[PDB]
């Protein structure tokens, strides 16, 4: 049992608490779309862990490559190259759109965003960074400074030159023009104010294609194209953080492929390492060349380490060969329709949004007031778990609590149905 | 051969350059204290890669544990605990000095420093951070803001409230009192100026016990105790970054054990993961408790992931069982004496310093002017490599180029001698 | 003649240029509503100089008091009090609304805003300052940081924690709700974004009742009350800068009297000194008391100097006795109707706004496109001058050039008519 | 009597407290080197008020010019020139050293420093400002950011890029080289640390030739020349604030004339206006030209107002004609010798320093420990006043309380002797 009192005593005495609460169970093993507790109870992992287990837990091919390299090529001095690094950088150039040529292989999501923000700053000679008011880019300095969905209070000033604009949120619109939510006029209005505040040092805009932590908010039609133009007109780079959207989760290899808008710098992480710490930035030859001339520096302990790179290479291979990107659309369709049926059944489901296998379900009191259903969100989450379904709700100011659903791309038809099943029971048991 | 033209073509076309130059060889395998090129030539790794391969490359026990977990427990949702995390946190509490009780398990060195700086800020309600003018804490925001040995230009303002004081450097003293280098009076003088500048928001002092990037500068007798008092008197936390000194490299488990001065927050990384991305902060129960009450947040993708934690646990086990800490003293003694013999032989060796298996050799023109030997440092480094010896020189303003020597704790008597041998030839071939 | 070549040679060789251009004439004397050139030509001063000559130039009573004190009590050590200082502070308490009790007597407008911003910061323990995107508070540090109508580029970062929100501008509305310009919803939307960006250190909102430099933009009905509530709800002080609106110009002693909303800190300057350097902040007994306990400091060379204070006292006396505040309404009405007749005559006049003797006339191409009439504004200004009428146009981004009309409160019916006359000719001569 | 209870009641109810305490007397008139209370008691003004009454109080010629202009030319629109402005700018060019050509005429000391700091920033494209740790430049934003003798706590962060270095203080030396206070090596050491911290944006160094608020600390022989070289080598402008030293007080017209080191920008204020609010910056034609091309802006209400300018012109005339600069040396010599005799008499006088009529007397417990004489300083100041002598002591961290003596340049032999007399009695009455 999950109750090993020595265990919980040690957890309590020697762990730093870092946000949230610890689930009251001890996870002993993981395989495919499931995690197992100390009792042996299978818990269906509908979040792919911290949204990273793209191939589910302990994928045989992943296990193999890790082994293969653990005992062959592990970690190196950062000036030394090896085959997996060059292979992975080459693959990344080949599968991203034209205009993205060169890669930097790192360890975490925040790290990737920091390296990108640092390069933008260097290359432009400027320093002001603009993000969305509901963003999530990481916990480290610059990454945190561009993060507005949370973490801004009680920890000192933010980086000098930080600005946010409101993200286009079709569910709860707030900017109108002629009895219509004009998200493009909102965007124009947002930039006007930025322009007035700027000290004349706008360097970059950083954005997630779909704001995950912010509540599964998809940038609507024409937006990204509009945003890139605002940047271009101002001499700003556009940095696209696809930590959650990259590597096939939304139905395209990269979310940016859907709009056909290619960013100046693309950052990847979570999905790319398949549970392991691996991340990257991909930029154009022109930008890298200039950064170089200018003395760009981002030298860390694990930059270009062979083991993680070799894992990333295998992840890409499997995704391509097994057509997991298409799979994402087919399974997402099945999952989405299921959620729509629940929404038919239950009045507390106010919205079902997202794309491919990055879906959001917003819980509400009144499907008309769209009044946030406080409390409800958490009982649901609670019953889900009892029922054997791991869910994650995010609760932000002014909107209803949002369930972030993101199962492995290797998820089965059956697992999807099990999830829908459990979720339905959790809801009815909760009201 | 190392000349695979497809290889180098791809490196050139698809890699972002991040500082330094790429060594012109392709590393194919690694084992023990050696790395092997495409020709099969063994290169003796006197830097333990990027100073992380504590047990050398591809250590059998490391290989085993990694396997064991790759296929059993890999990556999890950050609210879920598992045995390796609790075991590792518990072990860390047990081997660090009294006053360090609770741990946070992360991925990189900069990340660990960021989490520590963020906690200090939260817990004090303040935000000014003081570091050494020759420090190296990482490339991310806060960590970079506290980094003065390099990286400060062309990338925008630093974090608000950043200050540096000079580090005590006995080789090139600059503060006297009665014809004597009084490093404690220097420290007093340094703080006086800080006091005058501060806005009244001093939160923490961050320091490396031995400044590695800064040139293997060991804080001298009584200093740390003196520094901790300056902090205490000001309501500041002392954060000790043992990324390079921790886990037995200096001859004690933690460098802080040598002085008997225990920091408020201790950060670890490099050595702890043995090539893999794992890092941590260890703080006192009191500080963690307050951070908690205050809402401390540092939630990342891989915080508390089982695989890396399980690796860290094994590293600690092996180090303890095989008495690698003592080994560090015995091998360091042998290595140090060798360097002193070279210094007898060659006039260009101006100083041999450091502790245990973290040694520095400062190259000079004139052992009296102590004039930096420019050029010389790099030919040497160059001949070393030809000779089959991987070395790392750091070149900072006002001092002679420094070789940073830090072989695996598993290094053999023979490997040490080989290194001394090659280094002697490299020198004579270089002048 | 205005052509003294020695004069212009010296101007050119020894004057620092500080914005704008120097009018090509030499002003020799000034009296009442007129300035006279070297030829003796009278120029009607429709801006009261730099909007400060409330009683016109060289008012006999002003001349008398200045004399009276020049030779009696001039300048003192800042710890020494005198009668004019106490009298003036007492008068200010008596004529401002209830809740404003204590005064600080300074020298310039920016200085007054700095002293107020510094007190807000002290008293709240916070530091973020919010202003309007079209504001003008001064050229010095904090005052400039809160200034968005201009001056923000090429001079380094602004003060940490500076934010702006859009000012409610009824002429060119940009925020709608149900086919209506909802300036209160705009205000709500503005604050929401602020809230998301703030580091949790909001100290004050600083505002002009009528944005003068920004284009004579009057805060519309209910706005100020709404703004004060936003502040209150956030623990922020409201600082009202009446440099241009105070001391009867708008038809009330203080513009804030019109809305019946009393600020936490009121700042005055321009009008108060009647050409001379005198300014002030007025705050509540509670706020002063706390600032005091906290060690508030704003010690300058001329704080509490008797001469300027004695001038300020006389200005208040004359304004009260001669009923210049009412006069402002009667003359403003006459002036306003005149401008409306011109607007009937000329299509280029798009708007006539403002209050009392602080009026604005916005020049446009098309009274429907409301397209800014570039060029036109400046010819007009140019012909005015030839014609003997001193005008001031302000040209800001996205709106038509604005003439800022603000004659002395002592202006005569005849002078008003002369002004209207000349202005009409200037216009027809200009198109 | 000074006891008018209505008076003190109003002071208490309606004055904002701004530092220090109000002297318990009501000053009714002032003339020459004296101020008179409500009882008619003459108080000898040994500080020239707030160190501004260069010609003493209510100087007949000053009274005349003020009158002359009050009723002739008072205040103007800032784009309009007049004779006094051009005359004063021309005179300033003529009496300052070669290399200072163009002037900007403002209102206060802080304002002048702000305009200078803003121009340096513009012209260099940079923003970091370096000052002395014991400086005093004013209460407004930038000026306050460069002020380290006080005011830095409880009011939020300082301007981004603020640094201080220690000022050379021969009385209490703290940097040695070979048993000698090497203030030049101290300077070298100071800059080294700056260099390491800078983000590569050093714009200017701002300094007082003699730190007045800091304790009458005269920059010693060769220092300024050394400082200017440090600046030059770094592409930094040197701004010299002669608010207290300018216009003959030290025995030369400008203190900078003594060392023969001409600054890039010179700022003046206090003395220049002779009690009235007038200040200025003087820079080179080259710097003004560039600032101009770059769009320099510093447009205020009273910039270039004729009245104050006309006063400044007269002050310069009188100083020149009556040879007040030489007078400063002769009277300063007499005053200095007197203080040295007191120091012979009393053990509590530890040092007598300064130059011309800007003298400092440091009070100590032990003329050997040089232990600050707390309490003593204030009784003395207290008895002085009873005795009829207005003195000002400044008390800073680590040094003994300092009396700042600075009588009018028009002071008589007799007044000097009276002062010495009273001061001697005050001392003996105090111990
Ligand atoms: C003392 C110290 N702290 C923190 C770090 C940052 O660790 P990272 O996040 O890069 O993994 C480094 C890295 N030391 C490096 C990094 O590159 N070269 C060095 O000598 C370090 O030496
Ligand atoms: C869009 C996005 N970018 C960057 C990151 C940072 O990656 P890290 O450095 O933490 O590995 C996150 C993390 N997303 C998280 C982190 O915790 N919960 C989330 O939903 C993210 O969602
Ligand atoms: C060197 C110096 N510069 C600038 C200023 C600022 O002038 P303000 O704007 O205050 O007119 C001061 C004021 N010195 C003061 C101010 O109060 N007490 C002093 O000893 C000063 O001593
Ligand atoms: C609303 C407002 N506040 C403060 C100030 C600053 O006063 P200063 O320190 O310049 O005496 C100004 C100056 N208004 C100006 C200054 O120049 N042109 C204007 O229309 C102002 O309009
Ligand atoms: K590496
Ligand atoms: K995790
Ligand atoms: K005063
Ligand atoms: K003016
Ligand atoms: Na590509
Ligand atoms: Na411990
Ligand atoms: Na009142
Ligand atoms: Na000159």
């Amino acid at each position: 049992l999950n109750d090993d009192a020595t265990f919980w005593r040690n957890a309590r005495q020697h762990l730093v608490r870092y946000g949230g609460t610890f689930e009251p169970m001890i996870i002993e093993r993981a395989k495919g779309s499931f995690v197992y507790d100390a009792d042996g109870r299978a818990i269906l992992d509908f979040t792919s862990g911290q949204m990273s287990a793209v191939l589910g837990h302990c994928h045989p091919e992943i296990v193999s490559v890790i082994g293969e390299y653990a005992g062959k090529l592990d970690h190196l001095f950062s000036g030394m190259l090896s085959r997996p690094v060059v292979d992975l950088a080459t693959r990344l150039a080949n599968i991203t759109p034209p205009g993205l040529d060169r890669a930097l292989l790192l360890s975490t999501g925040a790290e990737s965003n920091e390296a990108a923000i640092r390069m933008a700053k260097l290359v432009t000679g400027k320093y002001e960074i603009v993000g969305f008011a509901q963003s999530w880019h990481g916990m480290t300095g610059a990454a945190a400074s561009a993060t507005y969905s949370a973490g801004r209070k009680g920890v000192g000033p933010a980086a000098v030159g930080s600005f946010a604009i409101p993200a286009p949120f079709t569910y709860r619109p707030r900017f109108e023009r002629n009895g219509a939510y004009d998200y493009l006029a909102e965007l124009d209005y947002a930039f006007d104010l930025i322009d007035r505040q700027s000290s004349g040092n706008l360097a970059a805009f950083i954005a997630e294609p779909i704001l995950s932590s912010g509540g599964i908010i998809e940038l609507p039609d024409g937006y990204m194209a509009a945003l890139k133009r605002k940047c271009e007109a101002r001499g700003m780079l556009l940095i696209l953080d696809e930590a959650q959207t990259g590597v096939g989760r939304t139905g395209t290899m990269f979310a940016c492929q859907r709009d056909g808008v290619t960013p100046d710098i693309l950052t990847l992480s979570k999905t790319l390492g398949a549970g392991l710490p691996l991340a990257a930035i991909v930029t154009s030859a022109a930008i890298e060349e200039r950064a170089h001339e200018l003395g760009y520096l981002f030298y860390t302990t694990h930059v270009s380490d062979p083991l993680p790179a070799a894992v990333g290479l295998r992840v890409l291979d499997v995704v391509q060969r097994d057509g997991l990107v298409a799979r994402a659309n087919v399974m997402g369709d099945r999952l989405r329709r299921g959620l729509l049926d629940l929404m038919e059944r239950f009045d507390c489901i106010g919205d079902v949004r997202g794309r491919g296998l990055l879906l959001g379900v917003e819980i509400v009191k009144d499907r008309r007031t769209k009044e946030p259903a406080d409390g409800l969100g958490a009982k649901i989450t609670r019953e889900c778990m009892n029922l054997g379904l791991s869910m994650n709700i995010v609760q932000l100011p002014g909107m209803g609590g949002v369930f972030r659903i993101a199962p492995p791309l290797t998820v089965s038809e059956d697992e999807i149905d099990l999830g829908l099943s459990l979720l339905g029971q959790a809801i009815e048991r909760a009201l």
